[PDB]
């Protein structure tokens, strides 16, 4: 019942509230790319992390480029699949337009607001949507001020016409690492948090002062996603760092999601090669991430 219980979510001096105003932290799972991973989004694996894990949130991980909408369409029904499945188990949704090699957000900024407009349209009366316009800006020549900022004022408007109140995720540069610049010229919606995502791989004690510095100025942060793993999702589990990062977060009541509910060969994925589809993973269909990731939910 965390949907029942908190209800609407709204950003309160730079915290993210449940609708009695009382702090709220979301901890959950993000699907890999929906155009190749597709088969682990589902009600049963989705219920499943809801009971063992612990999930309070899904991250539905809709790539724009690399196969995914752009190219093929068809994958923005998967993305309904997850939030329905969301809705039907009282746990909150983030649908993600998945930018990455796109590295610019206006890329495709046509094609995100009918995107927005259409996932606002139908589901802007539920409490469970969350939504992320631009995972991941990056590049020297996307900058908050010139493009990301502009992009946001532009495919916000297109949501807030169907749902006022809702909480909208935006990415920051370099790869939604850089919330210093963004928590410095902040959004004037009321209800925005800007992305941050980290990987354990990278020593990260001055991320965290950066962090630190953005919520000073009263910015809100939701990291989105972040791996065990080196920044590439593979490489190495990294452990330690990744609980010096989840201490910080609970210390910083920051909500997260962890990259990524997949068996493909990498560090970061969740599971292993015979992990079904549609949950009941045993120990030993958990990856050394998974298991991490899992316990880590669980003590929450
Ligand atoms: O340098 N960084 O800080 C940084 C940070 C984040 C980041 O990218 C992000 O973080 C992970 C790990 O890099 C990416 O996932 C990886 O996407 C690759 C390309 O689709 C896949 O082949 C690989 O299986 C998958 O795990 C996510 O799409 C992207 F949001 C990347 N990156 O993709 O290069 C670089």
């Amino acid at each position: 019942s965390v949907v029942e219980e908190h209800g609407q979510l709204s950003i309160s001096n730079g915290e993210l509230v449940n609708e009695r105003g009382e702090q709220v932290q979301l901890k959950g799972m993000s699907s890999h790319g929906l155009q190749w991973y597709g088969q682990f989004v589902n009600y049963e694996s989705m219920k499943w992390l809801r009971d063992d894990w612990g999930i309070n949130v899904f991250r539905a991980a809709m790539y724009t480029s690399s196969g995914g909408y752009i190219d093929d369409p068809s994958v923005k029904e998967k993305v309904k699949e997850a939030v329905e499945a969301a809705i039907d188990l009282d746990i909150y949704v983030i649908i993600d337009w998945h930018i990455l090699s796109d590295n610019d957000p206006n890329i495709y900024k046509e094609e995100a607001k009918d995107f927005f407009d259409e996932m606002s349209e139908l589901y802007g009366d539920y409490p469970n949507v969350i939504y992320e316009i631009a995972n991941e800006p990056n590049g020297s020549d996307v900058t908050w001020g010139n493009q990301i900022k502009p992009y946001a004022e532009e495919v916000i408007p297109i949501i807030r016409n169907n749902d006022p109140n809702n909480i909208i995720i935006v990415g920051t540069g370099t790869w939604s690492q850089d919330v210093h610049h963004a928590a410095d010229n902040q959004l004037a919606d009321p209800n925005v948090m800007y992305a941050f995502h980290f990987y354990a791989g990278t020593h990260g004690q001055n991320l965290r002062d950066q962090v630190d510095y953005a919520l000073d100025q009263g910015a809100a942060i939701f990291v989105s996603e972040w791996g065990t793993s080196a920044a590439t999702g593979d490489g190495g589990v990294f452990l330690d760092e990744a609980q010096v990062w989840i201490d910080f977060m609970d210390e910083r009541n920051l909500s997260w999601a962890n990259w990524s509910l997949t068996h493909k060969d990498e560090s970061s994925a969740a599971l292993m090669p015979g992990a079904n589809p549609t949950g009941g993973w045993t120990e030993a269909e958990l990856s050394p991430s998974g298991t991490f990731v899992r316990e880590k939910i669980r003590e929450s």
